[PDB]
């Protein structure tokens, strides 16, 4: 993960961490440990000694609600109790003596060996002794890297268990645990979901351990979950400092809920945004666009938003607000710029007089990084762009709308504060379906609330633009839309359900149930905007003591009460897992017995698996609007 040659020979070298030469506090009631770092002689592994050693503090924080903050500037920047004690923390008393016989291997260097308990029961501690023999180490727990002088490549790292289990770290396209995935946190255009290419980075992930970590960073970043070593989670930032956020809980939720205790939590997205949208990449005319919107209507098709997307401009894909030709109603910015934001905003405050009451905020994945903005280096902007993209937009916004809407693709730490993150153009096909699910989940699991997905699938294969979507697809993905934060048809071809005859008499009875729930959808997430929960929730932020369930990413629950397990086949068959409980089918109100398979169980094509908690009472409005 700290890489290095090419081949072999670059002015760089690597800084390890050993035992603390003092630990004093603080003065804030922060106590402060200074370790030295001494300089190994270039891989590998023997400590060069001809270079003196450097030391750093670590600075480590506690916090009210059981989150410990480790800190370590470097250059640069800026047993344990709790006054209470409980104890938060435990540096090493050395000595690990031995018997001795040899020999053959020397002893092995001094590391810095810390325990961390934020909640004072949990046991997250540094990977201080992830080594072979002292010339191999597949971990360190703090360690730097030089070049040609510049110090860069700093390292976290914790230690892990055999069965140990990961989530979160953004729309993550993979499945429920991700133990042997090495991330680049790094955004990038996924040019589909089905890839590592991910369009939502977020530096925090979860553990079975049932602890939380927030990697306040916006450098690109390698997060190791037990990919490289089966024993370590190991962080990387290009940016040579570390500031680590340790979160504790007894839930998932109560994890999550920190996180954004940290970073902000999310706005209630409006009324009408609950809705379902149409689009296309893309519509054109005005009268285009009416003929649609005037037909839903008179077929009854319950719809509310109409977007618009890649060509309302003088030339398609060419934006510049503007507005084409159907009368009424390169570079990148600088959001570093007060003043460019301020342009940016004169940009959007336009279109937001008109009528438009949402924002696409696509792209922001990646920025012109041969270019010089008027605050940070581009090596740093870059990540933290779709905060300061999304913020703009959401806060100028609000400011003409009274709402804060925005429609984003990218995200990074800090965007779960403006509702909501689309998920990206997917297949059209189960992979898609599939593909898109699970990063729908380890989105929740990383501090959202509002997640969608286009409908039903982005694009289709083979040919992006001029294949079949297939009814087959389009039916089981508007039901898995239906039960989802936000529902939006759009793609590459045409959207509306009257080119999908035979499934349209359908999809419209399902657009109607999306509004006979949309009661039930507002009070959940009037919970989700004060709290750690999602819309969209995998199974262990209720079951995390289920084993199976940190395995599960084809089911989840929709609010608090609704449990979804889609059928993404032409096969129309499936297996459910219910988990502990007693559980109503939500369409065939039949008493589920509990904790078990339910397995090559035919749904048909009108149908999804819906249950309910045996009691419970979920909103509806009983009215056709």
């Amino acid at each position: 993960l700290f890489d290095f040659d090419t081949e072999l020979l670059r002015d760089e070298s690597l800084w390890k961490a050993c035992k603390p030469t003092a630990v004093y506090e603080k003065d804030g009631d922060i106590c402060v440990t200074v370790p030295f770092q001494k300089q190994l002689l270039a891989n590998d592994m023997v400590a060069d000694t001809a270079v003196p050693r450097e030391e750093y503090t670590l600075i480590i924080r506690q916090y009210n609600i059981g989150i410990t903050r480790l800190f370590l500037g470097f250059g640069e920047y800026e047993i344990l109790f709790t006054q209470d004690g409980t104890k938060r923390a435990v540096i090493n008393v050395e000595e690990p003596a031995l018997d001795r016989w040899s020999e053959l291997l020397p002893d092995p260097q001094e590391t810095l060996d810390i325990t961390l308990y934020p909640d004072g029961k949990r046991e997250i501690r540094l990977a201080a002794y992830d080594h072979f023999s002292p010339p191999r180490y597949d971990g360190l727990p703090i360690a730097f890297c030089k070049r040609t002088g510049k110090k860069e490549r700093a390292t976290l790292s914790f230690e892990s268990r055999p069965d140990e289990c990961f989530a979160g770290t953004g729309e993550r396209f993979f499945k429920m645990d991700l133990s042997g995935q090495t991330l680049f946190l790094k955004n990038q255009d996924g040019q589909g979901v089905n890839n590592r290419r991910t369009y939502k980075n977020i530096p925090f992930y979860l553990s079975s351990r049932m602890y939380g970590t927030f990697y306040h960073t916006c450098a690109h970043s390698k997060l190791s979950l037990a990919g490289h070593s089966t024993r370590s989670v190991q962080f990387l930032s290009d940016q040579a400092m570390l500031d680590a956020f340790v979160i504790a809980g007894d839930t998932m939720e109560e994890i999550l809920r920190g996180y954004r205790d940290l970073t902000g939590y999310p706005s209630m997205p409006p009324l009408w945004s609950f809705g379902v949208w149409m689009s296309r990449m893309t519509y054109f005319s005005a009268d285009e666009v009416n003929e649609i919107c005037d037909r839903m209507r008179a077929e009854h098709y319950p719809c509310d938003v109409i977007h618009l997307d890649t060509g309302w401009f003088r030339t398609d894909w060419l934006c510049e607000w503007k507005f084409n030709e159907e009368r009424f109603p390169a570079g990148t910015i600088d959001f570093t710029y007060p003043k460019a934001t301020e342009w940016y905003k004169g940009l959007l405050k336009q279109l937001l007089d008109m009528g438009v009451t949402c924002i696409k905020t696509d792209f922001g994945e990646n920025i012109h990084m041969d270019a010089v903005y008027k605050g940070m280096k581009p090596e740093l902007l870059n990540n933290l762009y779709a905060l300061l993209y999304q913020k703009a937009a959401y806060e100028i916004t609000k400011e003409v709308t009274g709402d804060g809407i925005v429609w984003a693709r990218a995200a990074w730490a800090g965007c779960q504060r403006y509702p909501l993150h689309w998920g990206g153009d997917s297949c059209s096909s189960w992979d898609g379906m599939a593909g898109s699910l699970k990063g729908g989940l380890h989105f929740g699991l990383s501090g959202f609330a509002f997640w969608s997905h286009d409908v039903p699938g982005f694009h289709t294969l083979p040919n992006f633009m001029n294949s079949i979507v297939a009814e087959d697809v389009y039916m089981r993905w508007t039901q898995f839309g239906v039960f989802t934060s936000h529902i939006r048809y759009h793609g590459t071809n045409k959207r509306e359900p009257w080119h999908y005859p035979a499934i349209a008499p359908l999809v419209k009875k399902w657009w109607k149930l999306r509004y006979s729930l949309i009661p039930y959808i507002i009070e959940q997430s009037k919970l989700a905007v004060e709290s750690g929960w999602p819309l969209l929730q995998a199974l262990i932020l209720h079951h995390p003591e289920d084993k199976l369930c940190w395995h599960i990413d084809d089911e989840y629950y929709f609010g608090n009460d609704f449990l979804v397990a889609p059928v993404m086949n032409s096969e129309n068959r499936r297996d459910i897992y219910l988990p502990e409980g007693q559980w109503v089918n939500f369409f065939t109100g039949e008493r589920l017995q509990g904790g078990r398979w339910l397995k090559e169980v035919y749904v048909p094509l009108e149908e999804m698996p819906v249950y309910v908690r045996e009691n419970a009472v979920i909103p509806i409005y009983p009215e056709e609007v």
